């Protein structure tokens, strides 16, 4: 077995997440497909409850897992989801999709990729870091290459065909599978983290809206799109080397001691969004993406080493738990309410602005954070 654990958590980070961020490129012909009215409200729906469902479902595995074992969960993760993808065929109507697509294979895709981090765990039984850095950098490379195999795929044999080709991933997962084989609310009493916990949610109320329409964003550009895929693809070319290098950044002395450069990362996501929907000529397009790639990418590096600095080693499953419950509500409430918010008597133009106010917000929530205190000073001001 030896290494080929890590090199199949490669291929499973890499199909889950790549497919999570290509959905754009399904979203743009799904739209005209069986098209009609409203129709961009119902559609977005699509990817939004497939995105947010993983993260729903994360957390309980945490109970299947450790009630039957590190091999099992994986095998039926990976099947559920083949089974979703073969059935997402076979479809007439737009209204089966929610239950096809994303309900039945998000509800897979979490089950598969979830135990793929407690058996990462015994790697070695050290060098971790290292082991996620690379997994990160393979992985990296189906986000970056996946969405150019898509669009070229699609036209040849429409949506049908291609998500009952897409099962290959879902089937290579499965037969990977076998590899793996071993060889509770007090939390919100601490303030500091009642505070962060409220404060990544209410930021990323609108961190999703850009996968889902960007790709229909485009073609504001109808003529000059030569080639439209590079500039979705140019965001995880990106975000693959700002969390490489960030994951190394972390530690680092003269930042380390106590990070909150997640306000900055929002800062500069925030205000490329409010950048989007201006720039005119293609190649500031792709300079903003490259900006928003590259700070998303260290956001969600940084993320993890804060819940152990917060909360006690003990307490951070439970955080981490109670963090994704919290998070799946705005990724599955942002790409609706971003389409419909101008379709009537208008276009993204004013839809990518609001899409940008949250992030300021929550970042000046965690800015917001105390440190650097202790109650021996109690005897002194308030008694
Ligand atoms: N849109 C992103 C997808 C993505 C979102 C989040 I939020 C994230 O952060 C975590 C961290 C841990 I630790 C988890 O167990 C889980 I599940 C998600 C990661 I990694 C990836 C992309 O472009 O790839």
């Amino acid at each position: 077995w030896g290494w080929l654990v890590m090199l199949a958590a490669m291929w499973c980070n890499g199909s889950v997440f790549g497919i999570q961020n290509a959905c754009g490129v399904l979203f743009v012909s799904m739209l005209e497909t069986f098209g009609s009215d409203k129709m961009v409200f119902k559609t977005a729906w699509v990817g939004s409850l497939s995105m947010g469902m993983i993260f729903f479902c994360c957390p309980i595995v945490s109970v299947f897992t450790d009630l039957f074992g590190c091999r099992k969960t994986a095998v039926v993760g990976a099947a559920v989801g083949f089974v979703g993808l073969m059935s997402s065929s076979f479809v007439s109507s737009i209204e089966p999709l929610y239950l096809t697509y994303g309900i039945i294979f998000a509800c897979g895709c979490s089950f598969a990729y979830q135990p793929s981090l407690v058996i990462l765990g015994h790697y070695f039984k050290k060098r971790l870091g290292l082991v996620n850095g690379i997994v990160t950098a393979g992985s990296s490379v189906f986000t970056i290459l996946l969405p150019l195999l898509l669009r070229v795929l699609i036209d040849s044999v429409g949506l049908f065909y291609t998500l009952r080709v897409l099962c290959i991933f879902m089937f290579v997962l499965f037969l990977a599978g076998f590899t793996y084989r071993p060889l509770n609310f007090a939390i919100f009493k601490v303030t500091a983290y009642a505070v962060w916990a409220v404060g990544i949610p209410l930021a990323l109320f609108g961190y999703f809206v850009p996968y889902v329409h960007l790709m229909k964003h485009v073609n504001e550009r109808f003529q000059d799109e030569k080639n439209k895929e590079v500039v979705l693809m140019c965001i995880g070319v990106t975000s693959g080397v700002g969390r490489l290098l960030f994951g190394r950044i972390a530690d680092y002395v003269p930042g380390v001691k106590k990070v909150y450069l997640q306000v900055l990362s929002f800062f500069f996501i925030g205000l490329m969004s409010m950048m989007i929907p201006l720039c005119s000529i293609f190649g500031a397009l792709i300079a903003v993406c490259l900006i928003m790639g590259l700070f998303d990418g260290c956001f969600i590096s940084i993320m993890a080493p804060i819940a152990f600095e917060l909360v006690g080693a003990q307490d951070v499953s439970q955080a981490i738990g109670f963090l994704l419950g919290f998070m799946s509500i705005p990724m599955t409430v942002g790409p609706p309410i971003a389409g419909l918010l101008r379709d009537k008597l208008g276009s993204y133009d004013v839809a990518f602005y609001l899409a940008g106010v949250p992030p300021l917000i929550g970042g000046a929530v965690l800015c917001f954070i105390p440190s650097r205190l202790e109650e021996e000073l109690r005897r002194r001001l308030t008694e």
